[PDB]
């Protein structure tokens, strides 16, 4: 009866370029499609059928 | 009756370039499509049929 | 009675360039899909049928 | 030099319920997350240094 | 120099009650999470140095 | 020179319920998650360094 969904990334891109240096960096430079979902589905249907009598013949 | 989802990735790309050196990074220069999900399904239904008295003949 | 999916992967692309020198990374230049899913599913139909008399012939 | 992503599935839920009958379908009642990606990445950088003299000391 | 993806699932769930008759169907009732992906990466960097000379002492 | 992913797989649930009967069907009610990839990976850096002259000391 509960639920919890703590989506907690964390990215860290540093540079420390000291005397007369450099250097340069690519972070997940790509793709990505994120979904973060709770879903809860619930089928209660009630398909019922009373007749009370049936004569099919179908010649 | 209890779900949790702690979705806690850490990325780190740190440079650090003393004198006169250099260099990059390439992290995760690529693809990826995340789904955090917590789905709960449930089917209760009622497929019923009272006929009471069935006579098919299909000649 | 409960279900717990920690996710906690850890990345560190770290570069150390001391005098005069240098050097590059690639940290998991590829591809990947991520699913973190805690599904639960409960199938509880009821599929009846009284008829009462069935009298098929089928010439 | 060619890429091509022909993405044709085909879902087909029929019922065909006939003299005093019935009965019902759940056709992928649940969840997805559809990428149809056609990516392409080009690295090309030009991370150089001409110093020319380095005398580095650091008592 | 040529790709090619041809995606092309079929699903099909057909009931077909007679006289008097019933039946259900469940289709898949999950989950799932589809990558459909043609990527192509390319490293070309260039990380150079010309120093001309070097004289590190670290007392 | 040339890649193909031919991705053709094929559901069928069919339920034929005759006189006065019944009968359900539970087709892959559970999980998955696809992945149909063509990648192509294409590495080619220079890393290089023309120093001259290195008098390292360390004391």
């Amino acid at each position: 009866g509960s639920v919890q969904i703590v989506y907690k990334p964390v990215d860290l891109s540093k540079v420390t370029s000291k005397c007369g240096s450099l250097g340069n960096i690519h972070h997940k430079p790509g793709g990505g499609q994120v979904e973060v979902k709770s879903e809860k589905l619930d089928f209660k249907d009630r398909v019922q059928s009373k007749i009370g009598s049936l004569d099919n013949i179908t010649h």
